[PDB]
């Protein structure tokens, strides 16, 4: 029941080098329009399978929200850990 929108996104932490490959993934999301859990968690996917593919098999990504409860907006940061490449 969640009606407020999504009005900005963004990747930061320890993204493992790949900060402008990460970056296009968040053109997914649908901004100024109601928020939607699964194009966060594909997101979410995404930054992980692409960091996989670098050798970073244990990356986590946390998406944490800003509400702005007046607005009806909230944005969402989506907090990257790249881990160590293998051992």
């Amino acid at each position: 029941m969640l009606q407020y929108d999504l009005r900005s996104a963004r990747i930061i932490g320890n993204l493992g080098g790949m900060s402008a490959e990460l970056e296009p993934l968040l053109s997914a999301l649908h901004l100024n329009d109601t928020f939607r859990r699964s194009d966060i968690a594909d997101v979410e996917n995404a930054i992980k399978a692409k960091l996989g593919e670098r050798g970073y098999g244990s990356a986590t990504v946390n998406s944490v929200p800003d509400f702005d409860d007046a607005n009806k907006t909230l944005a969402i940061t989506l907090v990257v850990d790249a881990g160590r490449r293998l051992g």
